Order: structure tokens, then C-alpha cells, then sequence
């Protein structure tokens, strides 16, 4: 599975997982920022952080 790796405002970068077939996508803004990172697999949403999981191939933009 490829899934982007890019995290913030970083550039189109993929990358292929291996086992895990799921990526999921998590950001959050700051005081006058917003920090955003992607992953494979599939965390916990907690409250207060924006968090995605999707399956599809990079998806997790």
C-alpha cells in the first residue's frame, strides 16, 4: 500500500507499507500555525486533533 509520507507542508512523497493496509491522516492548527502529519495504520482519534483513516492508496494527504 502507498500512502503519502509528507507531514506539515512538506512535498508529495509516497512510500509502501508493508502488513499494514490502511493509512490515516492527523492536524491540528496552532496558535498561527497548523502542524499536519501522515502515517499507515489507523491510531485513536482523541478530542482536540483532527485525525482520518481511510484505506485507499494515499489517502492520507
Amino acid at each position: 500500500l502507498e500512502c503519502h509520507n509528507q507531514q506539515s507542508s512538506q512535498p508529495p512523497t509516497t512510500k509502501t507499507c508493508s502488513g499494514e493496509t490502511n493509512c490515516y491522516k492527523k492536524w491540528w492548527s496552532d496558535h498561527r500555525g497548523t502542524i499536519i502529519e501522515r502515517g499507515c495504520g489507523c491510531p485513536k482519534v482523541k478530542p482536540g486533533v483532527n485525525l482520518n483513516c481511510c484505506r485507499t492508496d494515499r489517502c492520507n494527504n
